[PDB]
């Protein structure tokens, strides 16, 4: 697959406990990169996760809904459990259902987290975030805190796909660079 046509970006974002006083620098990523160009064929959606994973905002290219699943994402309390497995099987979900239509896009998934993950989760999440390269998306992960890159090369496609998010204003240029090699 050399190149494609349009591109699905897919926002997993931690929203557990230990994620508490740093929501406001995940909410401002992808509220900077919601806002960007990137293709004229561009369409997003919001996944949240801490004790379950669930889709905000289903996969669309409308203004408006973006602009309310923001309003949605400003509102958001982070506590509970770190199921980051589950966003992933959110944007697995809407992955698939968009290839088995007739639709060739490129999946994008940026997962937002500390990486502050027991075994257990961390093992999960791998798995299903190999579950989504294997539907053909790329993974980053923009880590928060004193994230350990460690385990978060693991969730995304290389140690070149982790990027801090307190000085992620450059990892977007280097995220949105990665999308015009491969945009037809
Ligand atoms: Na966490």
């Amino acid at each position: 697959p050399a190149c494609y046509g349009g591109f699905d970006l897919y926002f997993i974002l931690d929203k557990s406990g230990s994620v508490l006083h740093h929501w406001n620098e995940i909410y401002y990523f992808v509220e900077q990169l919601a806002h960007r160009f990137i293709s004229p064929q561009l369409r997003m959606s919001f996944i949240v996760f801490s004790t379950r994973g669930t889709t905000l905002m289903k996969l669309t290219e409308d203004r408006e809904q973006i602009r309310q699943g923001l309003e949605e994402l400003q509102k958001v309390l982070p506590g509970g459990d770190t199921y980051m497995h589950e966003g992933f099987e959110r944007a697995s979900e809407q992955i698939y259902y968009e290839n088995s239509q007739g639709y060739r896009t490129a999946s994008v998934i940026i997962a937002l987290t500390d990486g502050e993950l027991h075994e257990d989760l961390f093992f999960y999440s791998e798995r299903e975030a190999n579950r989504s390269r294997d539907l053909g998306a790329i993974v980053y992960a923009v880590g928060v805190k004193d994230f350990n890159e460690t385990q978060l090369a693991r969730i995304a496609d290389s140690k070149d796909h982790v990027f801090p998010v307190n000085d992620g204003f450059q990892a977007l240029q280097g995220i949105i660079h990665s999308i015009l090699k491969k945009s037809c």
